[PDB]
């Protein structure tokens, strides 16, 4: 029985991102994707340049939703192929991907998930309306915790299902914060986005003081807008989760 | 024509925030003192001891109900008096308190927003539902960020409407935080808690930017549980408004 590593990336469609899901791919990880809609998701040689056992698709989730997404039936998703057309579907959970992919030889399994979507305040804090206030929070940090409780625990309920699991990198969750987070840059029209991100850290933080006893592996790392590449981000998650 | 200014103290029950109302009121301030519930709110020698044109109310909301709180047509208070028993009584408005206690003579106006409410976690992350990041979110950095907003407008409207109001300290928005934002001290259980305050923190440094070239004055303050006394805060409050 081969067991096979998943990457579950948020924000994925562009950005940092989109730079993390390259380089895991190009690293033989399976990814599922994350975008906003239907149509973000929908957008062939990275795929082609890929290993036999390798799948690929995304899942829209309106991240703004916060919590009501959580219950939804079903979410609409697109799986990629080597040497086939895009195929639009439906998956009854995140972790839906893995079941359909898996089989009695092959067990594609989450070990990663990268927090990384993003919404933008760009209104002075006084202008800035409560549905505003509400949008930023559910995409930056209210969502990204219940993705991370939901991988956990799925995390921690398929070393339980796959004993031979314990053999293989640690079950690890990295979230992207920014510099916007902490310290001397303070810009205007960004003062619920930069706390939403403080949040995220912060979290982090402290998550992996309740995780460490508990074998599973919580990073943050905060890229610039001063700035930074998507590339030596995505670098630094791999380093991370490799080491 | 006398302008008195208010200083609205939410969380201002117990703790923090109980100990800021005490001095603000003793420095002579009228003061209108938020708690979570009617029942919170209802809970001598402090009233008899302050000055005649001195008033207090405290104004029940729960900040776990945001934003829908925003828009009760009314609520519930208690005023206090000197030489008199308590008087249950409604409010339209933060506000309202104000509108009432002023007549030809002497305006009240609010000057000085204290946001020391605040709720505990006391769950693992993984154990904490989507309603429970919820309230601890809408108490903790929601509700606080709209008090803020709806303050600084209500300030920068006071100054236009009396015009006098030029002639006095700063409008000044002071946001309590707490150690568990940031640094070593991670405690299993507060990973939410601990995020909420790092955004209530982030959140007052960037509006303090926004707010300099308006001469409104934002600064926020990080307790212990090591540990800081309630009074040594109250201390830094006042320094911090008076100075
Ligand atoms: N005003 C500010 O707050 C601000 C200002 C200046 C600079 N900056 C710095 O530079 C950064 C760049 O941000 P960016 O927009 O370019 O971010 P990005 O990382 O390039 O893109 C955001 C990602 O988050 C996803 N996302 C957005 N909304 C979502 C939703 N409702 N549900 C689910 N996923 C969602 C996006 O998906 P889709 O593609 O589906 O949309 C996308 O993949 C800023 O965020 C900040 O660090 C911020
Ligand atoms: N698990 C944790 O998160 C945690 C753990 C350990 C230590 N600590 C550290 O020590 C601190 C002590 O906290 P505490 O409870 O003693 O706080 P507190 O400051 O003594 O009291 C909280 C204040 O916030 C108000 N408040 C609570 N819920 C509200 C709501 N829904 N709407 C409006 N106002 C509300 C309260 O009003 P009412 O009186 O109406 O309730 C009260 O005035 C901790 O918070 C933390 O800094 C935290």
């Amino acid at each position: 029985m081969h067991y096979l590593p998943v990457a579950i990336v948020t924000g994925a469609t562009r950005g940092i991102g989109k730079a993390i899901c390259q380089k895991l791919f190009q690293k033989g990880l399976s990814c599922i994707i994350l975008g906003s809609t239907k149509e973000s998701i929908e957008r062939r040689g990275q795929l082609q340049s890929g290993l036999s056992y390798q799948r690929q698709c995304a899942i829209a989730i309106d991240f703004k939703k916060w919590p009501h997404w959580l219950d939804y039936e079903s979410y609409d998703g697109i799986e990629y192929f080597k040497d086939r057309p895009p195929l639009k579907q439906k998956y009854s959970t995140l972790f839906d991907p893995c079941n359909k992919w898996s089989n009695n030889e092959r067990r594609y399994y989450v070990n990663l998930l990268i927090n990384c979507a993003g919404l933008t305040q760009e209104s002075l804090s006084v202008r800035t309306t409560a549905s505003q206030i509400q949008d930023i929070m559910n995409v930056n940090f209210m969502s990204p915790v219940t993705m991370t409780n939901i991988c956990i625990k799925y995390m921690m309920k398929s070393q339980r299902r796959w004993p031979e699991l314990s053999g293989q990198a640690r079950p690890t969750i990295v979230n992207i914060s920014s510099i916007l987070h902490s310290g001397k840059m303070k810009v205007p029209g960004t003062s619920v986005y930069s706390a939403s991100k403080a949040a995220l850290s912060r979290f982090t933080e402290v998550l992996a003081a309740e995780m460490e006893p508990r074998n599973i592996r919580c990073f943050t790392i905060s890229p610039g807008l001063g700035t930074s590449a998507p590339a030596e981000i995505a670098e630094e998650v791999w380093s991370l989760y490799s080491r």
